[PDB]
């Protein structure tokens, strides 16, 4: 129930090229409970593993998801950007991994994975959810419990998964959350969702509940600032969340947390977490 989840950020991303096969082949064997992915959509309507909506960071071609057919994605390298930044970890095998399919991504591991699903806002891929929830039961990886479920949906869209659980009750989402100071320098929720981390209400936690088990709040800023603290957690807890943070990559940060209160965290390092759950 309140047990913990190791979920692989995009795989181990950081032993190998995000959201390649070469990075989610690793994930069983580093003991991660949870296959992380994000999806977008191609021209053709087709659902693709990627975390940006353009290819050009992680991949040797230039422009957005949707404008590209399923057969001009395939033909990317999707690896070689990871041996150019990470020379110290940098493998020949890394070399033209392909971009994956969410179709392929199932067929792969089956239910010998339990996957943790992005969404986008409704309006950005139009019918993205619906095609989504048809391959999940086309793959059986939706029990018609919620406990039995292979399948966890976030996103930081509320209406996105108000969506998704009006279609069916039966799988878990988690309501994403992203704190960042303003122009003023004020915390903000970037969706409006909570008040800042330090001043969050049980209002603000029993509104996420109507549709969702959990939150994933980030941890830290971009500057790389604590933004989160223990009495948020404990707000959280006792309002009956899950609380997923991200992206957790370090030890001290991943002991700091389970003090704290977590039941799962975003890490780019399977191995490293489970070292930690083991101590
Ligand atoms: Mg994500």
């Amino acid at each position: 129930k309140n047990k913990f989840l190791n979920i692989a950020h995009r795989g181990a991303s950081g032993h190998a090229p995000e959201h390649t096969f070469a990075s989610y082949d690793l994930v069983k064997k580093m003991k991660a409970d949870y296959l992380e992915l994000d999806i977008q959509l191609t021209k053709d309507g087709q659902l693709i593993a990627m975390h940006d909506t353009a290819v050009d960071r992680t991949t040797n071609g230039t422009g957005e998801v949707r404008d590209k057919t399923l057969s001009e994605i395939k033909s990317l390298d999707a690896g070689s950007w990871f041996n150019k930044a990470y020379p110290e970890k940098a493998k020949q095998e890394y070399v033209g991994q392909k971009v994956p399919t969410l179709e392929e991504i199932f067929q792969k591991y089956g239910r010998s994975m339990k996957y943790y699903i992005e969404t986008k806002s409704p309006d950005v891929y139009p019918g993205m959810e619906e095609k989504l929830l048809a391959l999940l039961e086309k793959y059986n990886l939706i029990g018609q419990n919620m406990s039995s479920s292979r399948v966890m949906i976030q996103s930081f869209s509320k209406d996105s998964l108000k969506k998704i659980h009006s279609i069916n009750k039966n799988i878990p989402l988690v309501q994403l959350l992203w704190y960042y100071p303003n122009e003023n320098n004020e915390i903000v929720e970037w969706s409006g969702i909570t008040h800042e981390p330090k001043r969050v209400t049980n209002d603000d936690f029993q509104e996420i509940k109507k549709y969702a088990v959990g939150i994933g709040p980030n941890l830290r800023n971009d500057n790389g600032d604590l933004i989160i603290n223990e009495s948020y957690m404990k707000m959280a807890r006792q309002n009956g969340l899950l609380i997923h943070p991200y992206t957790i990559n370090e030890k001290p940060d991943m002991r700091l947390l389970m003090k704290w209160g977590a039941t799962g965290m975003f890490t780019n390092y399977p191995d490293r977490l489970h070292t930690v759950l083991k101590e």
